[PDB]
Order: C-alpha cells, then structure tokens, then sequence
C-alpha cells in the first residue's frame, strides 16, 4: 500500500519544473523555495510522510558524477493543485563558511534546485521512507515538532488534515483529531507558509494550535534566544500527557540535534509520574508511534 522505488537512480523519472517560488519574505534570513514538478508522463506515486531524491547535474571534484540527495516531499499524494499530477519541495540552499577551503561555498544540489527554471528537466528518484507516515485513524492527536525545511512533511499532515479541496478529495479521512505543530524559525520572514498555517488555526481553532520559536524576535526565560527546544520545556508537561494517549503520534524533523533538547525536557516531564523517558520511548519507537527524520 506504501509505494516506494517506483524509480532508481539507474533510470530515474524524468520530470518538469512548473513552478519556483520564493518562500522567504524580504528582511528573513537565507533562500528557502517551494518547488512543484510535473509528473504527468510516468508513474510516480506516493503518500504523505515520505522522500524523493533528485539528481544534481555535473561532477564532484574527483571527476564522478553527483550522487541523489534526499528531500522531504512537501505535497500531499495529490498535489498542490490536488489534481494527483505534481510534487513539491521545500528547500533551503546551503551556504557556510571560510574554515572550509576559500570563501562561501554553496551546496550542489540545493543550489541548483533553488536556482531552477520553470520547464528545466530533473531526474527524481523514489519514493522512499515508511518511518515519517501518517495514521489512518482520523482521531488521532498529533503532535510535530519542526525547525527550518522540517515543515515540509508537517505541511504534507495539515493540507491533507484541514484543506477543504483535499477534505472532499479523501471521503475515507476526516479529521477530527487534535494536532499541534511548535516550528522553530529565526525570524517571522523566515516562517515558512505562515499565511496557510495561520489560515488553518483561525478555521480550526479547536483541531489545531500553531506555536512558534522565533529566536531572532524571542527570549527565553534565561535571556537567550528562542529555540524549539524551549518551547517544548515550556510546555513539557502537557505535550507528556498528551503523548500518554494510546492515539497519539508524535513527528520530529529538521536539522540534526534538536532531539537532545525534546527528550531533557520531556525526561523531567515523565520523571515526576516515576516514568523513564528514555524507556517509555523505545517502547513508543517500537508501537510506531516515534516518528524522526532528522538530517
Ligand atoms: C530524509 C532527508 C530529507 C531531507 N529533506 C530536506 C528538505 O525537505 N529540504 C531541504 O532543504 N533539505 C533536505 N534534506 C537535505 C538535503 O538532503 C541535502 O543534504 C541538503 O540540501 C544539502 O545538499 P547540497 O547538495 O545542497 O550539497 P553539499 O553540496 O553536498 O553539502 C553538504 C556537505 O557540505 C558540508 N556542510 C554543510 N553545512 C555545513 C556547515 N555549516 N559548515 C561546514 N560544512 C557544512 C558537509 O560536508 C555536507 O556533507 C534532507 C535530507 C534527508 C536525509
């Protein structure tokens, strides 16, 4: 029931770009693009929760061909348009420093996607992933803790949850649920399709609550910035209660190292209650209920 590898970096699906939006608004920091491909021509299919790679042009610096890098897929298994004709992405280009040979050296791969024109060709890739997956069971509390790009599986989750055109498009998936995003960003120009996510909280007030860590705009209660992982102490011990719940699934994505931060908190949390985090959540890994994707 989960399609993955339909296609393979030996004989990738040839697809086309139809749109390149910026998604960072002007005094935000760095280039984030929503990417939407066309897929009309092949067979690709996939589901929420999952990953294409996509193959970059060109060689590395030893003469071989660039490998596949992996991207969360940042549409519902319908598309943007809900047409089941299209996929997004949501990426962010990669950019550092002087410590590494020279000046400012640009990721390959993600350089070239935010760069690419409307009717380029790409190779994709995939689908792969079955950790990231969302239940079935439209009464599930859903809980998801995202920084940077890690929204991308997240917007994948609410659009089918909460978008009226995708409401009418699966009969078999009504959701009444509850679900929480906390996003992590470092200016309000840097939160990712702010207006649709606050468009969604103002229409389900109850289904959904919408928190940010802002850390270039926020402090937190030892005077530094606010980062995700003191939102999540901040409100520790009821994201514990909720994740008690036998219907409770709970999604964490984003750059690796955001995770030591979420167990701490949830660990004093749990402790009170004379339950051991760390134990509690192997057994939550184990009933498929702990779901990472961190990179
Ligand atoms: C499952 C999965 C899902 C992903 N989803 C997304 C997504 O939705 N959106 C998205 O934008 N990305 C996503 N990523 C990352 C994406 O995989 C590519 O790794 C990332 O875009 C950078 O690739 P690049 O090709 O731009 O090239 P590269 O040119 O390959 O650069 C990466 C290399 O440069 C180095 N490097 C990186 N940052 C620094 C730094 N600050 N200081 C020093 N050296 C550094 C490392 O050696 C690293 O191997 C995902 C990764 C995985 C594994």
């Amino acid at each position: 029931d989960v399609p993955v590898n339909l296609y393979r970096p030996n004989a990738p699906f040839i697809g086309k770009v139809i749109s390149n939006e910026p998604l960072v608004k002007e005094g935000g920091i760095g280039i984030v693009q929503h990417i939407k491909f066309d897929l009309t021509g092949g067979n690709l299919k996939y589901i929420e929760g999952q990953s294409i790679g996509i193959i970059p042009p060109g060689v590395d610096k030893n003469g071989k061909p660039e490998k596949l890098r992996d991207y969360s897929i940042a549409s519902t298994r319908h598309g943007d348009d809900v047409d089941d004709k299209t996929i997004s992405l949501c990426v962010r280009q990669l950019e550092y420093k002087h410590p590494e040979s020279g000046e400012t050296v640009y990721g390959v791969c993600s350089t070239y996607l935010t760069h690419i024109e409307p009717g380029s060709e790409v190779k994709i890739t995939g689908p792969v992933g079955k950790e990231m997956l969302l239940p079935d069971d439209p009464e599930a509390n859903v809980i998801m803790l995202a920084t940077g790009t890690g929204i991308a599986p997240m917007r994948t989750y609410l659009w089918r949850m909460f978008k009226d055109a995708e409401r009418a498009a699966n009969p078999e998936y009504q959701f009444k649920g509850f679900s929480w995003l906390v996003f992590g960003v470092p200016t309000t120009p840097n939160i990712l399709y702010k207006e649709e996510l606050e468009e969604i909280q103002q229409k389900y007030p109850d289904n959904f609550r919408l928190t940010y860590a802002i850390s270039r705009e926020q402090k937190n209660p030892q005077g530094g910035r606010m980062y995700i992982q003191d939102r999540v102490a901040e409100h520790a011990d009821q994201l514990w209660q909720l994740i008690k719940n036998q219907k409770t699934h709970t999604y964490i994505c984003g750059l690796r190292g955001m995770e030591e931060g979420i167990d701490a908190a949830l660990s004093a949390a749990a402790a009170k209650e004379g339950v051991t985090w760390s134990d509690y959540q192997k057994d939550l890994k184990k009933a498929g209920r702990w779901h990472v994707e961190t990179y």
